[PDB]
């Protein structure tokens, strides 16, 4: 069948992937209890959008469920799927002559039905009565809570909806499990990501320099990306120096990677490339320079430990705030041989002291979004203890998950103070050993990881020992 | 004072521009009879967005008006000026202590008043109350319908406003019409814009290979921009090769710059890096081989000569759309010293052949918006006719006022068409000539220029000429 190419050495994505998530979730819905015969579920995609009150647009990128059962890049459309069966129907904007001139060609309906490999294509003015003309129970639409952001998803509305039966609880916990479980056609399409990405990556650590800015980095990773047809990246890129390495999410409009790189400065990178509405994210963390210092191996070595134990240990069954408490372990174990840390590690865990070094969680799902759906369903609940109540899933790995896998250990200035008036986490704590640690930043190491039947197959590659990372920026051939 | 800079040669921009900004508002405002004593300006600044019902966020560009007033960049803010003394405050978001783990240093209030050099910052929560204690006549907010999008502007808004006064009719036309004349101080970032946009083109030239997609260039393009401390383009970027250089705003979702470039095609790109949210608006044509046709000479010399035309006739009290219709008549008149057309070009102008070929407007204001606000105040009327109709402003041109000139030719097949079936158009054409022209694509030549007392400033500095332009391509130093 038709396949989304973007020619050069770009991935061809079989539309195939998409019918088999509409079938996917067919399956599911046939299970369901309260899914009642003759339903169809009906999905709204996005429409175009402009900067506030002007005429410019913005670039358009499909809403991601619509996306993942349909695979549509076209603004303004409708889908829909007939549970019984599983047939799919497409809407499609009845497009204006003047289209021609601004926008390009009025691509025909069977086009649009060749192109996405769907079972019929109709116009959006026609949704209504097409829909009425199937005699449906009731329609199934998508609402429900985003446990990253709190927003709830918007449901499906059309001129005539208020003349069906609309259900809008049924839906979303089923989709949003279908899409924790990657297909093998997705997980091509992540390793692909995975696979520009860190080649963008790479590029990046030969090419940072003291003296240039921060931004600068961002747009050689964001040029290699797009270059490998990626015109979107998954969020905005994080590129910390120095200090910055310290501050999670930096990069954004507030903090908007406009520091020097300085002479002596650690660099974490955070940037990941998107193509097709799939998601990548790297983290790959490094001395300005291209020499790490003592401190800097110490500290980062310890994040590199956790992270291999982290990936040695996952499998199915293995309960992921166990992975992360795994870590918390190992960081405080390194800590302490580095003299920053004193006394028992086991009474350091009971206090949550690793908290005070790596404040958010050790990782999440990744898909069509960076933060993926589906970490918390319904009778999954949210750890209240520090580090681990940051932990987007709490659920046990299972085969087809796809995972972040991102410690980082981060000497954060609020944090450490607050710790050090805590005589229960204080007594841990070596100031004098500490003092030479403020300002310098963090480290994070960050893998893409699919959970196997017997463990975890790795997507990233790039340079993550001290010499594999000192040899790539002084500019060794291999 | 202080300065937007964004390190290594970026242009360094003093905050003091926005002050200009603020006072000339004021001053405005303080001529205007309806205008009561004591009012205040309250605008309100973008917020933070994601994507969808996710946590993915949307890199912040901030909202075109409470820039051009502020220069913010923080989302979540507002702005208030006092219109009698021209104080300005500026309210910031009480921020989380976990924002220090995850989006970077809480500053001060005394940070933000400092950085952008107003006389007061405050926390957004304490807004009605600080409003309250200043004893305010009248709020006026902003609100009004940008002319290109026919969307309303968002009316600023808060907690306890209805308390208040407010007007939301006096200032849209009033601020819009202080951002279609630009100062000094913006003149300097437009030429900043222009420059580093206008060499991204230029690099883009040097590096077009046949055989490369469409957005291998875009990515080049926005990889110079950036460099250059451009983290933003003005609009998504327009790479239309072979048959594409004839859609318009070619690029976007539906047609996303995914075409190979083939010998033999025209090569359309329409691009522009924002800096510090000023625009730039560039487009270059060029053959994707380097080498212009017989046919891809005449075509484009066509519109290198009503560009030039149309630049050197520019000066205060021209009506735009006087512009426009030299531009057709001069499309015509070289089109038929190719033989496509036929006949008295005189009549050809009577017909509207000109808007067959044309079918948009000549140029636009430009400034933080790329299509920038005031094209039709009230009293100013849109033109019902081909081409004219799409003129995003029918004003005479006065100093400081910056503007696209952005003439075309395309072969359209649904316009070329139409005309053979209309009696009143079809004899001008000759379809023994037109019929190699099919697929041709087309040319666009634009350049930024600025208003000046008595002419114009040309912002743009990109290749033009047949020789220059192969001359560029054969990777010349720009000197040559
Ligand atoms: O937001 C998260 O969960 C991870 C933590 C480090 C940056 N991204
Ligand atoms: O929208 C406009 O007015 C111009 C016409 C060509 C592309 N941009
Ligand atoms: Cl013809
Ligand atoms: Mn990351
Ligand atoms: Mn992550
Ligand atoms: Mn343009
Ligand atoms: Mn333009
Ligand atoms: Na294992
Ligand atoms: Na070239
Ligand atoms: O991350
Ligand atoms: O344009």
């Amino acid at each position: 069948g038709p396949s989304f190419w973007l020619g050069n050495e770009t991935l061809k994505v079989p539309l195939a992937l998409f019918a088999l998530n509409r079938q996917r979730l067919c399956e599911r819905l046939r299970k369901n209890p309260a899914v009642q015969a003759g339903s169809i579920v009906v999905l709204q995609g996005g429409e175009e959008t402009q900067r506030y009150c002007t005429d410019t647009g913005v670039l358009f990128r499909q809403e991601s469920f619509f996306h993942w059962a349909f695979g549509v890049t076209e603004p303004g459309c409708y889908g829909v799927i007939d549970v019984d069966t599983g047939k799919s129907t497409l809407f499609v904007p009845r497009l204006p002559a003047s289209h021609a001139t601004w926008m390009g060609k009025i691509h025909s309906k069977e086009h649009f039905k060749e192109k996405y490999a769907v079972d019929d294509v109709q116009y959006v003015d026609e949704i209504a009565s097409v829909l009425t003309s199937q005699k449906p129970s009731v329609l199934l639409t998508l609402r429900g809570v985003n446990t990253d952001s709190g927003s709830v998803c918007r449901e499906a509305s059309f001129d005539g909806i208020s003349k069906f039966e609309v259900n809008n609880t049924i839906l979303h916990p089923e989709i949003v499990e279908c899409r924790v479980f990657k297909t093998d056609m997705e997980l091509e399409v992540l390793r692909y990501t995975n696979k520009i990405s860190s080649e963008a990556h790479r590029e990046v650590m030969k090419a940072v320099k003291v003296g240039m800015k921060e931004y600068e980095l961002e747009s050689l990773f964001e040029h290699y990306c797009s270059r490998g047809g990626m015109r979107h990246s998954s969020y905005t890129c994080i590129c910390g120096s120095g200090e910055n390495s310290a501050v999670l999410h930096y990069g954004h409009a507030g903090a908007p990677n406009d520091r020097t790189i300085q002479n002596g400065d650690m660099c974490l990178f955070d940037m990941g490339g998107e193509y097709y509405c799939f998601a990548s994210d790297i983290t790959c963390s490094f001395p300005a320079n291209g020499k790490f210092t003592a401190d800097q191996k110490a500290v980062y070595e310890a994040v590199l430990r956790s992270s291999r134990a982290v990936m040695g240990a996952m499998k199915p069954g293995v309960w992921w705030p166990d992975m992360h408490r795994l870590a918390d372990r190992i960081h405080l174990e390194e800590l302490a041989h580095m003299g920053i840390l004193s006394g028992s590690v086991d009474a350091m865990v009971q206090a949550h002291l690793g908290a005070v070094f790596m404040p958010h969680g050790l990782g999440h799902f990744l898909g069509i979004d960076v933060h993926d759906v589906g970490g918390y369903p319904e009778g999954v609940e949210r750890i209240d203890e520090p580090g681990l109540r940051s932990l987007r899933t709490a659920r046990h790995l299972q085969p087809g998950m796809v995972l972040t896998v991102e410690p980082g250990i981060y000497f954060i200035d609020h944090l450490l103070d607050e710790a050090l008036a805590d005589p229960a986490r204080a007594s841990f704590l070596n100031r004098e050993v500490l003092q030479r640690f403020r300002g310098f930043g963090g480290v994070r190491i960050e893998e893409d990881v699919v959970v196997t039947d017997s463990g975890i197959e790795l997507l990233t590659c790039v340079p993550r020992t001290v010499e594999e990372i000192e040899a790539c920026m002084a500019g060794c051939d291999k």
